[PDB]
């Protein structure tokens, strides 16, 4: 297929993992970063900022080949989540839920 098709397909069902509570998309948070004029606090905070649409975007230009660079790339994407969002909020819940989402998406993709 490609990298890009494949997680273009990875991601498409990421997004389609609901909340249980509001069925809000689990990946609501992860699409884009924030603005840093907005939330110049995060990037003090969080070294390696990612998000979906940069993976997307390295998936395009060359910079990801392989899936192990985009499983480390969602790797970071969930710790930075994890570090920055108190534990139990639903953004480091959402982040938990995913992560364990895409860990099986890696183990089944064979």
């Amino acid at each position: 297929m490609g990298i890009f098709p494949t997680v273009e397909k990875l991601v498409e069902e990421m997004r389609e993992q609901l909340d249980e509570v509001d069925s809000h998309p689990r990946t609501s948070i992860f699409e884009k970063l924030p603005s840093k004029r907005d939330y110049p606090d995060y990037f003090k905070v969080i070294e390696k900022p990612m998000a979906i649409d940069i993976i997307l975007k390295n998936c395009k230009n060359g910079t990801y080949k392989t899936l192990e660079e985009v499983r480390q790339a969602l790797q970071t994407m969930f710790e930075n989540a994890r570090f920055y969002n108190e534990e139990g909020s639903w953004v480091y819940v959402d982040a938990d839920k995913l992560n364990e989402f895409t860990d099986e998406w890696f183990k089944e993709h064979s």
